[PDB]
């Protein structure tokens, strides 16, 4: 038995910006009161775990990242009532406390006990719960799945259905969720409507199976690699564009082809062009925009307020806009009745002790998701 | 008679910028086919119109200007089905076609036939109905109601009640249509809500009688004049703050003073830095910002895309949301029926010859609305 006990395991330590993850054994602490440690089974290798290799995302170094991920429980602190030892479950990035006015708005998910907007790398209660060759290291969003184990605040964790395959469920964890959340809950795209997606990766393949789900007719897919448009058309888009191959911006592209502005748009890489690009596309008097990609650190985008005066809506949100405790364990069970697919997304599956190599094949463009086995 | 010839009469001809408005004859050619020539009976007096004085909206000169009014139907030209000589009417600055794509949407109301987007200063046939010293001068908006008599297009005019006082509901011509709906249609404020509103004019004013009206139950005025506080709080206000008497950022302020954040803010100013401040002082994860101000002509804002990521919602709108020839007749017999008000937006009452008066009055502080008489 190792309850109470530290553990010695293998992680994937990040010391630096800009150098490979380092393979080594850490210490995990056992959980304090109301924490659960988790031994992993399954994390998909996400493009915001490149940014923090990139420094596009801050938050303290050094660190052990990886946020998309699925796992059994190991073991459980003083007074946890919502998971017990030997349940599947997945970790939470954006937590759900159930007891401040964001979990108890009907609309909104970005908890107030977020490790999100102004990151400290620890625990709800400040301290971490690893060490690597005798020094402290910071842990990632509250969940550091990069870890053969890894400790969790109960607000930051959701039991699921026991039969669930964790090589697949994983993805719900943040990939798809999000991206389908951003269409179906953040948009609402409606039955009959013109969507555009910029971005097809992970995220926007699921923006895209969002938008079908909701009816769409017309799912216009964007990227400036075209090898993403075969797996784009799979999984709904119409057509595809790539604004390399065009002499007008694309947002006058895509004006044109939706006869006026697309109803709704996604911008689903990260970078302030593109989120002005997708604001602009969206119909004026009555389109709407949501911003899912994660932009470089501490950068503002310059626009034309008279966008918006017309009539545009820009939003933006984490996590498709779920509630993540709520919700989690209702896609999980959505996923088993068979009403959304997750193979899509996954194009290449690897032992967690090659992260480095699934890092380099989302760098080069050949992947979409690499999901890493402990 | 003057059905079929040419009227001569008075009008406020601005024949460049940053100068007086020049009160002459000018000749009013009658109407062609589909359009209407309208006896003006009053004129609001909107900072819109001193926008075309100052630069800040651009439009070709020389122009008669004016577009929130209520007159009369001196005569209509071959087709017309809407209106009729001796009906009482709004002009209509944003057109209502009902045939095109916007018109057709249930939530639009930016009709693609408007002249607000890259003005011409005509009517719809690309000719003016206007001439001064033998020279053309240009409409504005499809309205130009500083004028005894105007001409507009048809789908530019709405019937009311022939019983209405046209002295009071020509501010359902703009001010009062305007903000009220972007309360009531555009923000949809919910009931117990917290609002904060930026610029307590006309329009300002109004858009604290719609979050009345819909059952907010805090709504803080901000404006850098503390003499527009007392009429604020008349109409619904319950706090009111003077950005200028603070050490700190009034985004803070009202951030703490809201505990977190407001649920719905509006911008009824037209400057980019309040635009921003409004966004970020809406709650980050289920908050909503609405601008309402029209900014100086081709500039752009700075802001950081975090803002909406959270989770806020930031849009616009034109005329308060509100389809315009529908809304404007029920508007009216709404005011009849007594559902709002609109005497406390009135400060001055003056004859039109007194329109330099009235911009002054405006531009020094001292008035909400001054409606001119003909
Ligand atoms: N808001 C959230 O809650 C949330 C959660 C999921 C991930 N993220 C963010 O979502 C974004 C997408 O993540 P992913 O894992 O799908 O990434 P990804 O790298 O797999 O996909 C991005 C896609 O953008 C395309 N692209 C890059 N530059 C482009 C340009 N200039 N024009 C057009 N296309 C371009 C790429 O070719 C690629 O296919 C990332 O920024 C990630 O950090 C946000
Ligand atoms: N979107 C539309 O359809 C629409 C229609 C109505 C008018 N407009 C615009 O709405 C705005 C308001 O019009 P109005 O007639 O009520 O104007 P107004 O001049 O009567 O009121 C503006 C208020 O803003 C306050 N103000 C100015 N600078 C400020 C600052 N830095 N900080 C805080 N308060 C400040 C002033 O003291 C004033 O009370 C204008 O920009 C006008 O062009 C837009
Ligand atoms: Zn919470
Ligand atoms: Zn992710
Ligand atoms: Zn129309
Ligand atoms: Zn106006």
């Amino acid at each position: 038995s190792t309850a109470g006990k530290v553990i010695k395991c293998k992680a994937a330590v990040l010391w630096e910006e800009k150098k490979p993850f380092s393979i080594e054994e850490v210490e995990v602490a056992p959980p304090k009161a109301h924490e659960v440690r988790i031994k992993m089974v399954a994390t998909g290798i996400c493009r915001s775990d490149d940014h923090v290799v990139s420094g596009t995302l801050v938050t303290p170094l050094p660190v052990i990242a990886g946020h998309e991920a699925a796992g059994i429980v190991e073991s459980i602190g003083e007074g946890v009532t919502t998971v017990r030892p030997g349940d599947k479950v997945i970790p939470l990035f954006t937590p759900q406390c159930g007891k401040c006015r964001v979990c108890k708005h009907p609309e909104g998910n970005f908890c107030l006990k977020n490790d999100l907007s102004m990151p400290r790398g620890t625990m709800q209660d400040g301290t971490s719960r690893f060490t690597c060759r005798g020094k402290p290291i910071h842990h990632f969003l509250g969940t550091s799945t990069f870890s053969q184990y890894t400790v969790v605040d109960e607000i930051s964790v959701a039991k699921i259905d026991a039969a669930s395959p964790l090589e697949k469920v994983c993805l719900i964890g943040c990939g798809f969720s999000t991206g389908y959340g951003s269409a179906v809950k953040v948009a609402k795209v409606t039955q009959g409507s013109t969507c555009a997606v910029f971005g097809l990766g992970g995220v926007g393949l699921s923006v895209i199976m969002g938008c079908k789900a909701a009816g769409a007719a017309r799912i216009i897919g964007v990227d400036i690699n075209k090898d993403k448009f075969a797996k784009a058309k799979e999984v709904g888009a119409t057509e595809c564009v790539n604004p390399q191959d065009y002499k007008k911006p694309i947002q006058e592209v895509l004006t044109e082809m939706s006869n006026g502005g697309v109803d709704f748009s996604f911008e689903v890489i990260g970078r302030l062009d593109t989120m002005v690009t997708a604001l602009s596309c969206c119909q004026e008097a009555y389109g709407v925009s949501v911003i899912v990609g994660v932009p470089p650190d501490s950068q503002n985008l310059s626009m034309n307020p008279m966008l918006l005066l017309s009539g545009r809506t820009w939003k933006g949100a984490i996590f498709g806009g779920f509630k993540s405790k709520d919700s989690v364990p209702k896609l999980v069970a959505d996923f088993m009745a068979k009403k959304f697919a997750l193979d899509p997304l996954i194009t290449h599956v690897l032992p967690f002790e090659k992260i480095n190599e699934g890092f380099d094949l989302l760098r080069s463009g050949e992947s979409i998701r690499t999901i890493l086995t402990f």
